[PDB]
């Protein structure tokens, strides 16, 4: 609960749609967003933002189980991308299908 | 969280003295272990019970961040034990340091 609020490492929670289910005090922390914004904002945004369609197709591919993790680049509010990876499992929201990923700060 | 359990890997919290805190319907599932018994055990029985004093020194390096991931031998109640990978973050259940862990079975 309270819990993963505890863990150093960025941790979100994320639909088949790349909508954020869920972020703990470190996601905003580390990106300069807000957990206000940060809850309306797409995946995509932060880390295809440039190859939308590029990242669709990998968060499609997450959700199969191709991969399990992969490198990824965070573009801040404030605009510097911080390299990173990102650790994902797959679980359920509300019923529905939802990828669980524990993101480190390179 | 009840999140967590909908998760096919293992997840553990474990404490500083090797007690299982938390775990989910995957570990009773596959170690052929039940959550009541599970609550009672120590980690050291899973992991490393015929080396519990080379399990106890890990546990320890662990909680000081040594490493990160570890590969591990789940033993079943079977007897039998099964190669695994473990992933940990040091997180605090309510007010102690612990360790949270998500282990794949490398089956």
């Amino acid at each position: 609960k309270n819990f993963l609020e505890t863990i150093e490492d960025m941790i979100l929670i994320i639909n088949r749609e790349g909508r954020l289910l869920y972020a703990n005090t470190a996601v905003p922390k580390k990106l300069g967003y807000t957990h206000e914004e940060l809850m309306s904002m797409h995946i995509l945004t932060i880390t295809s933002a440039g190859k939308m369609a590029e990242g669709e197709k990998i968060l499609a591919e997450l959700f199969a189980g191709k991969k399990e993790s992969l490198p990824l680049s965070l573009e801040k509010k404030e605009g510097t991308s911080i390299p990173a990876k990102a650790r994902i499992w797959q679980g359920k929201w509300h019923n529905e299908p939802c990828l669980f990923a524990i993101i480190k700060d390179l």
